[PDB]
């Protein structure tokens, strides 16, 4: 019995891993990720940057960041509306980073943006990037509530 | 050794449960699911409500309740047509109840409802709730088929 | 105590299986399966005949097969594209077979389809089947990138 039984359970365990493992990829296909290419996700709903760092943290995820012009397209796909992007210039104002580090590679910043605009009346200049459904970039306020898309690895 | 074998199977299942319950959360996320908000889904396929309330309970819901506005507005806008909610009166006709407990608080009857139409041949009188596309709703024969839509907890 | 643990560790086990099925069916409610019928997925990636196989394989389903009206309409609702089919002749030209074994029955060919046209310049005819816009078929090279829609049991 004991170390049968136990032993059983090692492979009922290693049989569980590959089924959840298989439930993840189906999902993942399901929500429309390509082959060998990250995706996105949002549940539609608009809430300050901070939340949407925590939500996608939650889910393993991060802050939707385009890092070329195809991935920018694909998050604006997936958003209809404006939405927060992985970006922010929080540490050192003028100086937008990824929320995972390091300078800018790829930008697509609309006509007289960023510009780290006061008035808009929540206070503050404005640290954050929102994307919006034409795909340009516009510096808001971190404060503001947009779309949550989150970004898992491909 | 033995019990130290089976302490780390014990702490393999604990890392399994995590990774379920991460699945679950970035399922509701995918399918809409709002920060502290119930979550309403469909497949479209149309029954009669007990059959409704059966599939629900197989995958621990219940049919959809619209308790308040914007609920209701959730329920008329994953639904697309006339769908059951979780009410009935077969415990006195008018006196419409929660199918979990309750009688029945928020309302968007229709004009002219309910008026039981007793008188559809089918199966006694109109016992049942559907909520149509404008989200109002109207009693409906139970024997009826009608949108599966459950609702999963906030 | 050993026994207790392991006793334990079998229940713990039970209601991780309980819990991944009660997932898996609701995935599979929030992707439209009806009930007792088979249900088609896409993540609307285009790619060769081969790819959709492997990939279908590997979430345990297989490439769409329509075998009746309402399932080409299905499919073809599912893939809002040119979608390959799981039908092909490669082991003998002018048989269409299914990829999981048995001669063709149903089929939706557009006027003068199956032709194993050599006019594409992807090299030699067309032996695999894509299901288009209206619902028609047409016979078109493997080598050639449609839809993956995968297929999954009732
Ligand atoms: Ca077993
Ligand atoms: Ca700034
Ligand atoms: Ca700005
Ligand atoms: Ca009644
Ligand atoms: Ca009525
Ligand atoms: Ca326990
Ligand atoms: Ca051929
Ligand atoms: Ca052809
Ligand atoms: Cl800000
Ligand atoms: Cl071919």
């Amino acid at each position: 019995a004991i170390e049968v039984k136990l032993a059983n359970m090692e492979a009922e365990i290693n049989t569980l891993k590959s089924k959840l493992e298989l439930t993840n990829k189906l999902h993942a296909f399901s929500m429309g990720k390509k082959s060998g290419k990250k995706f996105f996700v949002t549940n539609h709903e608009r809430m300050p940057f901070s939340k949407v760092k925590a939500l996608c943290s939650e889910l393993r995820g991060t802050v939707a960041i385009p890092r070329n012009a195809e991935e920018n397209k694909a998050i604006q796909e997936v958003a209809k509306t404006s939405a927060f992007l992985g970006i922010t210039d929080e540490v050192t104002e003028g100086q937008f980073m990824y929320v995972t580090g390091g300078r800018l590679t790829y930008s697509n910043w609309k006509k007289d943006q960023p510009d780290d605009w006061y008035g808009h009346g929540l206070g503050g200049g404005e640290d954050c990037v929102t994307i919006v459904d034409n795909g340009l970039w516009n510096d808001i306020s971190c404060q503001a509530s947009h779309t949550a898309v989150c970004e898992f690895p491909a």
